[PDB]
């Protein structure tokens, strides 16, 4: 899936939140067009078993993922040492903001 950027397939696939509940995850899927993300709930119970339950099936980004912190920060890699960062507010809805600078 590397295309022209050899070694970029090596990336984190799983992020967790800093919310002291620790109750949900972010997961990255790769696709021919740059991937998707999923969100899962974690339910813990007196039955002594933990459930991992789907919430967000799909989520759409842009450049080649380095790392992500899940509100979902996405940090991306491009050629010649280039970068882009993106935020998305999710509510099912998505508001998006990227990074671009011309100096």
């Amino acid at each position: 899936d590397i295309r022209q950027t050899a070694g970029t397939g090596h990336k984190l696939r799983l992020a967790f939140s800093e919310t002291l509940g620790i109750l949900y995850l972010g997961v990255y899927l790769h696709t021919p067009k740059q991937g998707q993300f999923c969100v899962f709930q974690l339910m813990c119970a007196e039955s002594n078993r933990y459930s991992l339950d789907h919430i967000s099936s799909i989520f759409t980004n842009q450049e080649t993922l380095i790392d992500f912190t899940f509100d979902i920060w996405a940090l991306w890699l491009d050629d010649d040492n280039q970068t882009v960062v993106k935020h998305i507010n999710f509510e099912q809805a998505g508001q998006w903001n990227p990074v671009f600078v011309n100096p």
